[PDB]
């Protein structure tokens, strides 16, 4: 009986709950901990999309391998974004868009709005209720932005350099006067160029960076092979991977862990950076 809303990533899974609460029935396609860049829609998945009353996804080719299915049946929460909002890099000609918009709280608040207006119009009777829920979460995102700022303000200008497995924090860095390096491009669907590894090594050396970060969606070996190369130039920069020491880029944490919800996933990321960068 409850409306069925298919949802690509754990990100959206959280958002909708935050907004619609228990009023709708959520169909998460990509399990937390998996990588949407590579996810390939299986029969069951396409089925979920088909059976869905509403389908919500990021867009910007984030899902990477379901554009020709989501664009057909679903609504990208990034439909309202404008050109200047976008981050754009280069890759074999073109002007490739950076999908990791959610670390730009403003952009995420935008997404939240689209999601709200789609759950409203899906539940006419719960529209005001949802709008009320939306406002409360918008404000929580507001408070969050202030939290991150105050939290980051403890990291020295010279230490404002983030190193991650791939380019997924451009929107983040842009929001808080940060510089991001990554041995990989915007998508994770490509071989780790050994020339970008070195590029990164030299960047670490240039800026005397003593901490490179690890993420839950990719193999941390890459960052340990990156650490080894640095030391090969002596060279010595810690790898933040340990246990529970992972940044979330392309996914939240499994319900329910510390990176459970979006705002918590955010705080987790932030605290982690300050600890090894401050
Ligand atoms: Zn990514």
């Amino acid at each position: 009986s409850k409306p069925r809303v298919a949802v690509t990533t754990s990100f959206l899974n959280d958002m909708v709950y935050q907004l619609a609460g228990d009023e709708v029935e959520r169909d998460l396609l990509i399990p937390a901990g998996e990588d949407p860049h590579l996810y390939v829609a299986k029969s069951s998945d396409l089925s979920k999309l088909q059976k869905a009353d509403l389908v919500l996804y990021h867009g910007l080719h984030f899902e990477g391998k379901m554009v020709e299915a989501l664009e057909k049946t679903g609504v990208a929460v990034s439909k309202n974004f404008n050109a200047k909002d976008l981050n754009t890099m280069d890759e074999d000609g073109e002007e490739i868009v950076d999908p990791h918009f959610w670390f730009s709280i403003p952009l995420y608040k935008s997404a939240v709005a689209v999601a709200s207006e789609e759950l409203q119009k899906l539940l006419p009777a719960k529209a005001e209720m949802i709008q009320k829920n939306t406002e409360k979460y918008q404000a929580q995102l507001d408070d969050l932005h202030a939290w991150v700022e105050k939290e980051l303000s403890v990291i020295p200008k010279e230490s404002r350099y983030l190193v991650t497995p791939h380019d997924a924090f451009n929107y983040f860095a842009a929001s808080y006067d940060f510089t991001l390096y990554a041995p990989q491009g915007v998508s994770t669907d490509s071989e780790v160029a050994n020339s970008d590894m070195i590029e990164t090594v030299n960047l670490i050396i240039d800026h005397n960076i003593k901490a490179i970060f690890t993420e839950s969606t990719t193999n941390p070996e890459r960052m340990k092979k990156l650490q080894e190369a640095v030391k090969a130039k002596g060279g010595q920069v810690e790898v933040v991977t340990g246990e529970g020491k992972e940044l979330f880029s392309d996914s939240l944490a499994p319900e329910g862990e510390e990176g459970d919800t979006f705002i918590d996933m955010y705080k987790h990321n932030v605290k982690l950076m300050v600890k090894y960068l401050k």
